[PDB]
């Protein structure tokens, strides 16, 4: 196996970021100890309990599953459990947009909306639910190149239906979910292509703090009145130099009825052919 990265061999560099039941750190790879090693990214759990283990142990299996582009790359597990993998050195999309926003044009939004979209595409197709898309746990390669990372919330549908329940949502931001989300805590590949939606929102604002999901809720009055906000139809803004279509795409994808959003599937050859006719 390839597959098993020594503890001993895992040298601590520093910490990338901390939920509360768990950790991503980067290290570096360094069997022949002379640091010429390879940088990984190792997550690992603290404080948790034996069901955030099981959590964490699906996690693992759900990534080491996936072959994309642009999902964030299974290299290997440390054995107490950690999964290591590839390290991605320009950070969150997020903080990416908001240092580097001077030399990223609306072509590249597209590009990395595209990028996103075939992601979210292929993970609907293993029937993986990711839940949690945000800009802030997209990560970025390369300028050139994003993608999909932390599996901590995602889940493979029931074989049985196209969606599930969760008994107990704890305490994660609300303005990305869909409204049978917040209202019934109900997840599918249809509640992604929402949050999918605010990731597009994020993108065409490059996530300026001031216009921001949770800055615009503030300005536009917690779940019980989001949820009612969106039940009348109100909607966050078109960013300020948005292509006219992409904030139209934007609009579908927070259709109030699941079955009314459009695929992941049509998405992409339609944020592709915005890509061309803006470059
Ligand atoms: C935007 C702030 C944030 O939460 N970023 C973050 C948290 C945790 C891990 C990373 C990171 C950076 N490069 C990486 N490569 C692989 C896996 C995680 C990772 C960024
Ligand atoms: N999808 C969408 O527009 N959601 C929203 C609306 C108001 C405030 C924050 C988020």
């Amino acid at each position: 196996d390839p597959t098993i990265f020594e503890e001993r061999h895992l040298k601590y560099i520093s910490q990338l970021g901390k939920g509360n039941f768990g950790s991503v750190e980067l290290c570096r790879y360094d069997p022949l100890g002379d640091n010429t090693g390879a940088l990984v990214a190792v997550k690992q759990l603290q404080h948790s309990g034996p069901d955030q283990q099981r959590d964490f142990q699906r996690e693992i299996q759900i990534l080491k599953a996936l072959h994309s582009d642009f999902i964030v790359k299974y290299r290997g597990v440390s054995y107490s459990l950690r999964l290591v993998m590839e390290y991605l050195p320009s950070g969150c999309l997020r903080d990416f947009l908001q240092r580097h926003r001077a030399r990223l044009d609306a072509s590249r939004l597209l590009l990395y909306s595209s990028q996103i979209c075939k992601g979210m595409e292929y993970l609907g197709s293993r029937r993986c639910v990711h839940r949690a898309l945000a800009a802030r746990n997209i990560l970025v390669e390369s300028e050139a190149h994003v993608k999909i990372a932390d599996f901590g919330l995602a889940k493979l549908l029931p074989l049985d239906k196209d969606y599930y329940v969760v008994r107990e949502p704890g305490q994660s931001p609300i303005f990305w979910y869909a409204p049978e989300s917040l209202s019934d805590n109900i997840f599918s590949r249809q509640s992604d292509v929402w949050s999918f939606g605010v990731v597009l929102y994020e993108l065409f604002t490059y996530c300026d703090k001031s216009c921001s999901p949770s800055a615009e809720f503030l300005r536009m009055m917690a779940l019980s009145r989001l949820l009612e906000l969106l039940e009348e139809g109100q909607r966050l803004p078109a960013p300020p130099a948005c292509p006219a279509e992409v904030h139209e795409l934007m609009k579908l994808c927070w259709a109030p009825s699941p079955q009314d959003r459009p695929s992941f599937s049509a998405l992409g050859p339609q944020l592709d052919m915005l890509w061309s006719g803006s470059r």
